């Protein structure tokens, strides 16, 4: 439904929370989503992985006292997930990655 950069990056500063076809990796877990077989598609179709935490442990994202990140998959509609993630922060901060957390870039 709503999965690419700047749709998800404009309903999170609007609606402050991600679309309805995201699930937790947790969520995901529990319907049985298995990683290694890519199959969230059969088990919990048109949905997306987002909403965890993203610690923030090599310090490439802006800190601030207060400030909490969170991901969510971008480009998603089958199969195994890619390296598309959209990082928002607490304070509505967005920011891209397309290669796995290597390196972001500021989209809002």
């Amino acid at each position: 439904v709503i999965n690419t950069f700047d749709g998800v990056a404009d309903y999170l500063q609007t609606y402050h929370k991600l679309p309805d076809n995201y699930i937790t990796k947790s969520e995901a877990q529990a319907l049985g989503w298995v990683a290694s077989k890519g199959n969230l598609a059969d088990v919990a179709p048109g949905k997306s992985i987002g909403g965890d935490i993203f610690s923030n442990r090599e310090g490439k994202l802006p800190g601030k006292s207060g400030r909490t990140w969170r991901e969510a998959d971008i480009n998603f509609t089958s199969g195994f997930r890619n390296s598309d993630r959209i990082l928002y922060s607490s304070d509505w901060l967005i920011y891209k990655t397309t290669d796995h957390y290597q390196t972001f870039t500021k989209i809002r």
